[PDB]
């Protein structure tokens, strides 16, 4: 039971606060409803504290992965965006926020991975995964390494398997297959095989993580680095020209790194569903509101086509959104998240040498089909 007549909004992201806060003010100005915007980071540890007591915000934002636990806990209220919004919602992302064949959530922001590399040093990046350890090899004798993936965590080992195209990479005439299981493919096995073998070959480091790479970036321990665009904010400490290319190679043909679409829900414990309703439909999912939020967050973030139509004007973002279709949208489905975690444990058991690639993806398969 959340207090009536109030709108508490737990925003989720690096910034975006002022943008959404100003939108919250506009809501309060027109409705008279007191709006409180905040960002209690570490929801993984903090959210449960209010979730288990029937408390929390009225509106709350989650990552494509983290959201699955939000709906799983049963704190997600039914959400029905304006019919026009559902039309402006692309099938790729509109289905991504469904569950049990029902629309349960709405997207707010779109992010994707990539291959960030030192362009000044090597303007020609690895064309494929076989050319990743090629640069680790050249630096191997130099006491350095090109690849700086988080390998202690499954962050950059899960998509390593998926990158090959044998796992979590489907397409059917404007649709995606998230019912099949990819870990049983040799392509999926190859990705995990690459991990383990290249660790033994002293090109990859299972110990390397965010904090190690971050320190390496600030200290300048290596001549170059290969990592995602999320780590680029730490990579660019060197103040040199870093370039970007396609990280994954899908059946021998690269296209576009996987696209993680952030989404938000409404607290079931909120009696203020009408306040979240009006805010959502009138403000949050309005081009003006999306622009306000993207005042602090990257402009690439988009909820509706109606805003993507304005992003089409941007030579760079338009091309990104076009190429985004060449990848796959990550659904916020609770079951899909659990299916990913099945592999996220497999990649670590194999990296640590607890079990083989076959055994690792065997256990993953079982967990996915469970």
């Amino acid at each position: 039971k959340i207090e009536e007549g109030k709108l508490v909004i737990w925003i989720n992201g690096d910034k975006g606060y002022n943008g959404l806060a100003e939108v919250g003010k506009k809501f309060e100005k027109d409705t008279g409803i007191k709006v409180t915007v905040e960002h209690p980071d570490k929801l993984e540890e903090k959210f449960p504290q209010v979730a288990a007591t029937g408390d929390g915000p009225d509106i709350i934002f989650w990552a494509h992965d983290r959201f699955g636990g939000y709906a799983q806990s049963g704190l997600l209220a039914e959400i029905t965006p304006d019919k026009a919004f559902q039309d402006k919602l692309y099938p790729f992302t509109w289905d991504a926020v469904r569950y049990n064949g029902k629309l349960i959530a709405y997207p707010i922001a779109v992010e994707a991975l990539s291959l960030i590399y030192n362009k000044d040093l090597l303007p020609n990046p690895p064309k494929t995964w076989e050319e990743i350890p090629a640069l680790d090899k050249e630096l191997k004798a130099k006491g350095k390494s090109a690849l700086m993936f988080n390998l202690q965590e499954p962050y950059f080992t899960w998509p390593l398997i998926a990158a090959d195209g044998g796992y979590a990479f489907k397409y059917e005439n404007g649709k995606y297959d998230i019912k099949d299981v990819g870990v049983d493919n040799a392509g999926a096995k190859a990705g995990l095989t690459f991990l383990v073998d290249l660790i033994k070959n002293k090109h990859m480091n299972a110990d390397t993580d965010y904090s190690i790479a971050e320190a390496a970036f600030n200290k300048g321990e290596t001549a170059m680095t290969i990592n995602g665009p999320w780590a680029w904010s730490n990579i660019d400490t060197s103040k040199v020209n870093y370039g970007v290319t396609v990280l994954p190679t899908f059946k021998g043909q690269p296209s576009k790194p996987f696209v993680g679409v952030l989404s938000a829900g409404i607290n079931a414990a909120s009696p203020n569903k009408e306040l979240a309703k009006e805010f959502l439909e009138n403000y949050l999912l309005t081009d003006e509101g999306l622009e306000a939020v993207n005042k602090d967050k990257p402009l690439g973030a988009v909820a509706l086509k109606s805003y993507e139509e304005e992003l089409a004007k941007d030579p760079r973002i338009a091309a990104t959104m076009e190429n985004a279709q060449k990848g796959e949208i990550m659904p916020n489905i609770p079951q899909m998240s659990a299916f990913w975690y099945a592999v996220r444990t497999a990649v670590i058991n194999a990296a640590s040498g607890r079990q083989t690639v076959d055994e690792a993806l065997k256990d993953a398969q079982t967990r996915i089909t469970k």
